[PDB]
């Protein structure tokens, strides 16, 4: 198991424009392209990204190239991130993909909000992080995958993701 199974078994994969749980108009592996609900948006997006007239559809090697990108940028983000380095040099590689997974899903942003367990984790209260990052509306909107990724930070090891 690394990242890139990880999420792929997270994002799952797709070729042509959708809407992600949220309703925003994304394609591949879970790559966002706007916010907006302009679907011209969305393909002029798109096209920007993939560096041709795509017409809402992409292929297998554009998507893995994307993704490839954004797993990039996902851990250059932390590393960029006063708040988040220092947690994430403390932690094991397997937890480290579980930081990863969470960024990668909701941005830098989203995740600076998990002060308290940032600071679990970074304590290494397993079990109790584990109960704080529960209580949140990334766990009750998607529990099935924030369940797996909680397991990932709790434990240390791939068992969620069998
Ligand atoms: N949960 C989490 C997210 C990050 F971006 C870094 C880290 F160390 C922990
Ligand atoms: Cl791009
Ligand atoms: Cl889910």
């Amino acid at each position: 198991m690394n990242i890139f199974e990880m999420l792929r078994i997270d994002e799952g994969l797709r070729l042509k424009i959708y809407k992600d749980t949220e309703g925003y108009y994304t394609i591949g592996i879970g790559h966002l392209l706007t916010k907006s609900p302009s679907l011209n948006a969305a393909k002029s997006e798109l096209d920007k990204a993939i560096g041709r007239n795509c017409n809402g559809v992409i292929t297998k090697d554009e998507a893995e190239k994307l993704f490839n990108q954004d797993v990039d940028a996902a851990v250059r983000g932390i590393l960029r991130n006063a708040k988040l380095k220092p947690v994430y040099d403390s932690l094991d590689a397997v937890r480290r993909c579980a930081a990863i997974n969470q960024v990668f899903q909701m941005g830098e942003t989203g995740v600076a909000g998990f002060t308290n367990s940032l600071r679990m984790l970074q304590q290494k209260r397993w079990d109790e992080a584990a109960v704080n990052l529960a209580k949140s509306r990334w766990y009750n909107q998607t529990p099935n995958r924030a369940k797996r990724v909680i397991t990932t930070f709790r434990t240390g090891t791939w068992d969620a993701y069998k």
